[PDB]
């Protein structure tokens, strides 16, 4: 069968990226992406995660990641938290046989600028997503500034997995929810609302065509699938997990019921590292999850480089790294 991104536009290459992805599970190797998060774009966005890997292990993850999006910093104008320089890197990325991929830790538009994990009421909701008032008019900056930069990336044909709005079950990033595990049936409306308001921009507004599109819950919170936009809007479901026990993560059951191809869009130790074990991860991916298509573990501490198991889980027969996806100029052939 093929699997087609929800834009019914997409670009060739993004069409045959997400086929390509989502067949991999079929395989009996050479089935799960690593990856790794490069850093927050002119902040710690660099190479050097990539190249501890490579110290590592000698391969580099096939998906690397930049986040655009400094929403801690106040700034003079809200969307100077946007910056978009990782692009150049990005792009070498893919040319050099591996997949981008962009997260935002967007700003919060119902304040002035920064205040990202700053908690905001309904109400205040309500306004950003209302285009004609001073908190809309900020989002509306912010996400036109995100398109110019992800334009750049579509102009080389380059697929991009775009992670926005993500860990919206958690109670710390500003378009999530408001207390701990608190069911709010209006938050869950406003987020899906905000989602699809940043869909019909990048995808319609500005024609962006080589997007796949990714919603990742955190695994440490309900509501696991409450706020899942619908099937028309999301091309890969996915955890952000941090924890100690690889095989008692939750949430891959529901996630998978929603028949949209499953990845760890983040992973990490939940305490200080050193002993964590990146093999237990794999072979849990293995014995648990073995629908994961793909791993981006984060940087820093949470990295395989500064962990345990980083040889285990790029050498597991499972792990396909950068350039491992590639024959030549066409893609591994699919396994149905
Ligand atoms: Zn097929």
């Amino acid at each position: 069968h093929t699997v087609s991104p929800v834009n019914p536009n997409a670009q060739q290459t993004t069409k045959t990226v997400m086929n390509w992805l989502a067949h991999l599970p079929n395989r009996t190797e050479n089935r799960v992406l690593s990856g790794a998060f490069g850093g927050y774009s002119h902040d710690t966005f660099s190479m050097a995660e990539a190249d501890r890997i490579r110290s590592a292990t000698g391969q580099s993850p096939a998906i690397y990641g930049c986040d655009y999006a400094r929403g801690w910093l106040e700034t003079a104008n809200i969307e100077d938290s946007i910056d978009v320089s990782c692009n150049s890197d990005l792009m070498s990325y893919w040319k050099n046989g591996g997949i981008p991929q962009i997260s935002l830790h967007l700003a919060n538009p119902a304040f002035q600028s920064g205040h990202f994990k700053t908690p905001i009421t309904n109400d205040q909701y309500k306004k950003i997503l209302d285009s004609s008032t001073a908190e809309g008019k900020r989002l509306n900056a912010m996400l036109s500034k995100i398109a110019d930069g992800l334009q750049e990336l579509e102009n080389q044909g380059v697929p991009v997995l775009f992670r926005p709005l993500h860990e919206m079950n958690g109670e710390w990033f500003w378009w999530g929810l408001t207390s701990y595990n608190q069911k709010d049936n209006e938050r869950i409306s406003l987020y899906k609302q905000l989602y699809k308001k940043i869909y019909h921009y990048m995808t319609d507004t500005r024609g962006l065509d080589h997007l796949i599109w990714v919603y990742s819950p955190d695994a440490n919170r309900d509501f696991k699938t409450d706020f899942y936009p619908g099937a028309s809007y999301v091309d890969i479901v996915g955890l952000d997990a941090y924890f100690q026990d690889a095989y008692s993560i939750n949430g891959y059951d529901q996630l998978t019921a929603l028949n949209k191809p499953f990845a760890f869009t983040e992973v990490g130790p939940q305490t200080a590292n050193g002993s964590f074990d990146y093999s237990l991860f794999i072979n849990a991916i293995k014995q648990r999850y073995p629908k994961t298509i793909y791993f981006l573990a984060w940087n820093d501490e949470w990295s395989p480089a500064v962990n345990k198991g980083a040889s285990a889980l790029y050498h597991d027969s499972w792990t396909l790294n950068k350039g491992e996806i590639w024959n030549g100029d066409s893609l591994t052939p699919i396994v149905e």
